[PDB]
């Protein structure tokens, strides 16, 4: 009966302060902790200011959808930084299972649509990252070059922990390491990555009509990708 009471805005003031481990966000002069009670320490002033804005904006009760940056920072601290090596390997492994490699084999018009959108991104990764992926069509298998898989592993493992946290959903939601890397490396923005990731579903929708459930999911996945992109930029 008191669950919302516990989630109320019980603080008056919000500010920030730099500690040895990073920036803290202060609620009436007390550093915010994660839900697991770990110290919340942030890599940049910009992220601390933006998280402080989330906590200043709380009206009567804490609303987590209004606090996307807090949610990402909690994950960085509780999940990604302590599991960095594992998470980095997992994300890097999407190089071997990349959306952009697995083309349709039919109809012809879909093959062409996929190439128009995705071949520039393959080419970008080939030249910028020295990571040329192989593509295939339909059920024909093709393995990636072990050296390319290495390069993509190394690229992901080179990130800092909050940056890896930001990358995560930019990879997993569209199912593409290349699209995620293209966002964090500035080749495309998140709305463009989202659109590219949907070429098959939009081809089908233009032929057979839109599915409102699928469209609702895609819109929720765009806002999520925008939130990850924002977290990337704020943590530089």
């Amino acid at each position: 009966h008191m669950s919302e009471w516990k989630a109320r805005r019980f603080w008056a003031s919000v500010g920030i302060h730099k500690e040895e481990g990073g920036w803290a966000v202060l609620l009436d002069e007390r550093p915010l902790r994660t839900p697991g009670k770990q110290p919340l320490r942030l890599p940049t002033e910009a992220l601390a200011l933006a998280i402080a804005e989330e906590w200043q904006a709380v009206q009567e009760v804490i609303d987590p959808n209004a606090m996307p940056l807090t949610r990402s920072a909690n994950s960085a601290i509780e999940k990604v930084a302590p599991q960095f090596d594992a998470v980095a390997a997992m994300l890097g492994d999407y190089g071997g299972t990349d959306l952009l490699s697995y083309r349709a084999d039919a109809p012809e018009a879909l093959v062409r649509a996929q190439a128009e959108g995705w071949d520039p991104l393959i080419d970008w990764a080939a030249t910028e990252l020295r990571a040329p992926l192989r593509i295939t069509h339909g059920v024909i298998p093709v393995p990636q070059d072990p050296v390319v898989l290495l390069k993509l592993r190394a690229e992901v493992a080179s990130l800092d922990p909050f940056g890896l946290t930001a990358l995560h959903d930019l990879v997993t939601l569209p199912g593409s390491l290349i699209l995620g890397l293209a966002v964090i490396r500035g080749r495309i923005d998140a709305p463009t990555a989202h659109a590219l990731s949907r070429i098959d579903e939009e081809f089908q929708a233009e032929r057979w009509g839109r599915d409102e459930e699928a469209e609702a999911q895609a819109a929720s996945r765009l806002a999520a990708m925008r939130d990850s992109e924002r977290f990337w930029h704020l943590t530089r």
